C-alpha cells in the first residue's frame, strides 16, 4: 500500500470530531 496512517488520519480525526457532534445533536435543544 502507499498511504496508510497518513490517509487514513485524516478520517480518523474527522470520526472523532463526529462521534461528539453526531451524539450530541440527537439529544439537547441547542446543538
Amino acid at each position: 500500500s502507499g498511504s496508510w496512517l497518513r490517509d487514513i488520519w485524516d478520517w480518523i480525526c474527522e470520526v472523532l470530531s463526529d462521534f461528539k457532534t453526531w451524539l450530541k445533536a440527537k439529544l439537547m435543544p441547542q446543538l
